[PDB]
């Protein structure tokens, strides 16, 4: 397995059709997952799936601009089950990323964060195995 937190960098940032894949499997008892595509210190794409929230499962996207989170975008559509094994691509089109899991769609998150190619690394933390991460273009 992967150290994590787990930093890949995005050489020269992101671009329409590239794919990242991250492969792992979900700890027992797991409480959350993130991933981080970030410009410097901003965060271009937060994905957080949140095993318990009030109870609840739930994955929380965001931005983070200047050390400040914005506005949530929450889905509660929730692919993941601790101790199992899953599949996080992240599909970079020109207006939004793209993510499914499992090799089902599962959500779009518009871009904020308008300088892709700027946007040269992704952050892996929280309660995962981690196998792989990696990227390519389709
Ligand atoms: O809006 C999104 C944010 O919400 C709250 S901050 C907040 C509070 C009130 C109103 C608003 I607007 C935002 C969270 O604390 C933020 N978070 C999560 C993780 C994190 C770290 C790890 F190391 C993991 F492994 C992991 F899974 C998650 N780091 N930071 C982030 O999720
Ligand atoms: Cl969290």
């Amino acid at each position: 397995p992967l150290i994590v937190p787990y930093n890949l960098p995005l050489p020269g940032g992101v671009v329409p059709r590239m794919l990242i894949t991250i492969l792992g499997t979900v700890k027992p008892n797991a409480n959350r997952i993130a991933l981080d595509f970030q410009r410097g210190n901003d965060v271009a794409f937060h994905f957080n799936p949140r095993f318990n929230e009030n109870n609840r499962r739930v994955i929380v996207c965001n931005t983070k601009l200047d050390n400040n989170w914005g506005r949530e975008e929450r889905q509660s559509v929730f692919p993941f089950e601790s101790g199992k094994p899953f599949k996080i691509q992240v599909l970079v089109e020109p207006d939004h990323f793209k993510v499914a899991v499992n090799d089902a769609h599962l959500l779009q998150y518009n871009h904020r964060v308008k300088k892709l190619n700027e946007i040269s690394k992704l952050g892996i933390s929280g309660d995962i195995d981690l196998t792989s991460a990696s990227y390519t273009m389709i």
